[PDB]
């Protein structure tokens, strides 16, 4: 007899909360709108459900940790365990992916010493492949469910390894060996490996080795100018594996933007427009976009009800306007 925000795992529930969360267990790998966000201040310290993974939305299918790094708290990694193994939900590592180190890199020692030399031997590309070992080394640590690359170039976060071009042995080939060193590894300990800001820049090849495309549509104002930006055929089964998300640190009270038009009418007559067409945007193909997210997915909390925005959004999704999804 123990409340959910105690409770730590499938032997401090009822028969009846432990058939419910097999329920939402199988939900998971059913195809339906994914619920995503960047969860920040992830603390598993109790007292406010805010800081708590095991607490969010039971519709939320996975996340990505804005700010954490390492070193988790017993009730981070305990938080994580209830997380994963009762609700079916996977947390992410994330970070920008500009220069070759990239906070893994200790000290204030030499990022292009530390890893090319010291850590390839001159070969720069045994470094990215230890660069990505590094990262994975990190993941299986804290048991985490994978990474999720924070790709910017040309939004100014270019560097050693970001870089204007396609990722393919024929572009970009560093980060080609990047991406096929993460997903050796974390793709067959059914781990994800995930990228957003230009996912657009996979080959159609190397797409296939990421789990989802996932963009910031923060300021966009129209349907049509969300499409043309997520609208890129040349990576695999795009429709199904694109998240679009919304910009919660200054839009969690309105659900995004205010000034947005939806391409159903219904939706405009209504606040928070932005982050319910999302969930239930069908693609010119037909198909349901694959997922919806916020930005500081913990600035709904504070409304009423709270995650106010995020839980309405996933149910126009998946029940209000039922998706297509072949």
């Amino acid at each position: 007899l123990i409340p959910l925000i105690e409770a730590q795992t499938e032997e401090d529930l009822t028969p009846t909360m432990r058939e419910y969360f097999a329920q939402i267990r199988e939900y998971r790998k059913t195809p339906h709108v994914k619920g995503f966000g960047w969860f920040g201040n992830w603390t598993g310290k109790g007292n406010n459900a805010q800081n708590y993974l095991k607490m969010l939305p039971d519709s939320v299918d996975f996340v990505s940790l804005w700010g954490t790094r390492g070193y988790l708290s017993d009730e981070q990694k305990a938080d994580l365990k209830f997380f994963q193994e009762v609700k079916g939900g996977k947390a992410l590592l994330c970070w920008i992916i500009q220069d070759l180190g990239d906070q893994l890199t200790p000290k204030g020692l030499n990022a292009t010493q530390y890893w090319v030399e010291e850590k390839g031997q001159g070969n720069f590309i045994e470094g990215v492949k230890a660069y990505a070992n590094a990262i994975c080394d990190s993941i299986e640590k804290y048991n985490l469910d994978g990474f999720d690359i924070d790709y910017q170039p040309g939004y100014g976060h270019s560097g050693t390894l970001a870089n204007y071009q396609t990722i393919s042995p024929s572009g970009n080939n560093k980060m080609q060996v990047f991406i096929e060193t993460l997903s050796a590894r974390l793709r067959p300990a059914g781990r994800m490996l995930v990228m957003d800001g230009q996912p657009d820049l996979l080959s159609t090849e190397t797409s296939k080795l990421v789990d989802h495309y996932i963009y910031q549509a923060y300021w966009e104002s129209s349907t049509s100018s969300v499409i043309y930006k997520i609208n890129k055929p040349n990576l695999d089964d795009w429709e199904r594996k694109t998240i679009i998300t919304v910009e919660f640190e200054q839009g969690w009270k309105t659900g995004g933007i205010t000034y947005y038009t939806s391409v159903r009418p219904e939706l405009n007559s209504m606040e928070g427009n932005q982050i319910l067409d999302y969930a239930t945007l069908d693609l010119p193909s037909g198909k349901r976009i694959g997922g919806i997210g916020t930005y500081h997915m913990e600035y709904d909390y504070p409304n009423d009800p709270p995650y106010k925005w995020l839980r309405k959004a996933l149910y126009f999704g998946n029940q209000v306007y039922p998706g297509k999804f072949d």
